[PDB]
């Protein structure tokens, strides 16, 4: 087909955990969906102690923004590497077919840009990440990863073929960082990326993250940046991990319908407490809130959650249901 | 509904790996099922070397006992923290909805008790664990976790909707411990829980368990405490891991029907060799024994099994089937 | 039945990643399928640095060869331990039922052989591995493992019950090695297996592989030993990991149909980006190539892939499809 005959629609991305506006059920035929991202190398403070790293980002955030299209749309990405950056970058879409997911076609030095197009032939949530030959895990584990959602044209379906429609969506990107340590255990700091590279490699080879965070930092999805919902609302939480396994859990809730490995032609798993998202994958969980209050959303390696950073909060408004749960006798001597 | 109009039934729990008597198919309407557990902080010897830790238990065991109810029963738990203990505790049920699984409503100092009720709205096996704010992974990885089984009212079903009925059930709780080590690698010992806390946190942050055990100790499910079955018997093995992934395997057998992430509205996976139970989850495997003899039941990271403790035995009685397996020529020069 | 009345067929095995000739749909009734393997202890160079270990192999390779039979065939294995070896060995088939998978019946000292027969009652891909009592993880993590495929008699089926027929098959065995290190981090070398055993145990107990490789060495499945396919070809990739989780990914492709835990009575997962194969399991992924060029096949812990060795290549011939992917604007200032 002549792609030039198709509609074009430009998306304006938003910072995670929010997601750009879209339609669950496609209201048009196939489109070329136009995205732009600008790579930004920047310093980021990732914990309460003030540890500062040299992060590598798509669009200034860890994770990069969630892109949303429908099955058999074309994704057309303008990828910009400004001359204020110092490294070579590219992009690999797990949603795409060919050329190492696009990485072989999108190598951009500082001061260059490129435009890639691919057909989104499979529905699901997928990781995208930078992948420069020879330096792949360093870029990924410096924050250079995000996700793309390819919705079925008729939206999501349950295990029986009935519609599932979310009221809200959030994107939680989980990042393992490997901050080099000296013998005594304190983090080391580096003057340039080249001077850091060997100790970055050493640190990665321990297979032991120093930090595991949501939305780029310890506590990022707490306090005034907690996730929010109301009792009765249907929420989809997209979760990605580009490099290492995770096991999400909503403390006080469930995954009512979960695609743990993220691919919508498969029936969802029902009533999950915890789900495994393998490293290199995006997954999605659908839940209808039934109680108000604070929930924690965690990686249920609780060490990873509460000691290394992989924990966020929901604040949920509405009525308490004492049939579902109540304190019969409050704590007392 | 007025819960006060429902039948009440008191359960008397038993020590793992055994399970209190119950009905697979519900013989009554919905009930309030009454449980009591008493928290016990105690010293436990966990390996053959004599390493002794300060364990934190529900009902004196690691894991805590398996609770069994049916879908849409109410679970009413009296949780007692005697004044002989020294720490604050609570309980989070992954089966429950709201208040951080019950943890926000069940904080008990030594000398206090509380009673929680929740509706068991989803069928499956689920983890429960202590979760005191700020100290969650330390309590969990000190042994303070167990599981609850919420059976469908019409019992278990295979992938075709046909009944599956077990003859025996066992509960295997798998515990990762993080015993602090000095520089030379020997375990450190501590005078009080507060003096131990920072090195406990340090030890956990390595993400490398020193011990991974079934039923609280190396070898606990061997010798006179081996699991038992007969050829032809249908056995359900419930397995939980509150904090870290595991991959159970019956050496010499299979999981004929497995709910690896534990939730019975989903069809089981058939004919598994090994299954992944993510940290924070309970799973269940159904097997019909076909050969007698010794079987090993293991986490199939074989280092975790045979060097760190995650191995137990079945002793199975009955006839040998030479059609299924035989030595044609015994080992010989 | 009198097994002596059944046809016998002798298989001549081939070195991974290739697979001996077989039929997907069984062209005969049930057979006794005869295999022979000779154990070989040998030195192997496993990385580009020249690190040499004392490997323990079935048939001289890491992994051991893929065996292929059909459901309800009998597997009859002659296992030979020549007197040029120094250790005791045996074999455990995860496909088999009884006697610890055969290990209790196949203990062979150097200079001995044995013949085991078992009925392959369950279809799927399964691990096999050595398992000498007391020394199990050392033999497995020295390379002594492979896989067996038990095909359904009517071949593979998709999620709808329609045939899936592969044009090519490859077997990727992934091996975690634990090469002991001194305090400074250099590999230690040993004079005899007994002198190595305690430091091998110490190294394993860190749960941190020094090397994670495909087909026995860093780079083994690259260059002149890259995997090959053509656009339009249907390829099945069998992947096993006898001891540790992995998460395969075809960079630039997908798993169109995946049995992540390897058992063919279950419907496959569709359109996977990445899949989790738990330690102790074999899995299988089916893909139809749609684009030519180089693909990387990796464990998508990218540190494990690109820094520790768990990466191979496909070279795919044929036409480029610009509808599926194209560079709209090549990288430029
Ligand atoms: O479910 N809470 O750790
Ligand atoms: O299956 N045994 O390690
Ligand atoms: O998908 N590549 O790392
Ligand atoms: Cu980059
Ligand atoms: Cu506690
Ligand atoms: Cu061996």
């Amino acid at each position: 087909v002549d792609i030039s005959t198709l509609p074009r629609v430009k998306v304006d991305l938003v910072k995670p955990p929010f997601v750009h506006a879209h339609d669950q059920v496609a209201k048009t035929g196939p489109r070329v969906v136009e995205f732009t991202m600008t790579i930004e190398e920047k310093k980021l403070v990732i914990d309460r102690e003030g540890t500062e790293i040299h992060a590598m980002t798509f669009n200034g955030s860890v994770p990069g923004p969630l892109m949303v299209v429908h099955e058999n749309d074309y994704v057309e990405l303008r990828l910009i590497n400004p001359d204020t950056n110092t490294l070579l970058h590219n992009i690999d879409f797990h949603a795409a077919t060919g050329a190492l997911g696009g990485g072989a076609l999108t190598q951009v030095n500082p001061g260059e840009e490129t435009t890639l197009r691919f057909k989104a032939t499979k529905p699901g949530v997928f990781v995208y990440h930078c992948a420069p030959e020879g330096m792949v895990p360093w870029h990924v584990t410096s924050g250079m990863n995000g996700a793309i959602m390819v919705l079925p044209r008729d939206g999501l379906k349950d295990e029986k073929g009935q519609p599932l429609t979310y009221d809200k969506i959030y994107y939680v990107g989980e990042q393992d960082f490997y901050v080099p340590k000296d013998e005594a255990g304190n983090y080391k700091k580096y003057e340039t990326p080249g001077e850091a590279y060997e100790d970055a490699v050493k640190a990665m080879r321990t297979l032991t993250p120093t930090h595991i965070v949501f939305n780029g930092a310890v506590g990022a999805l707490t306090g005034d940046h907690a996730l929010t919902a109301a009792v009765g609302e249907r929420v989809l939480v997209v979760h990605s991990q580009a490099n290492r396994d995770t096991r999400p859990h909503l403390i006080g809730g469930h995954g009512d319908y979960v695609w743990a490995t993220g691919k919508f032609r498969n029936p969802p798993d029902l009533d999950q407490e915890t789900w495994l998202i393998p490293g290199g994958t995006a997954g999605a969980a659908f839940y209808t809130f039934r109680q108000p209050g604070v929930y924690a959303y965690v990686n249920h390696n609780l060490i990873e959650a509460f000691e290394l950073g992989a924990a966020g909060h929901f604040k949920v408004t509405g009525e308490w249901n004492d049939d579902l749960m109540t304190s019969v006798v409050k704590p007392a001597s």
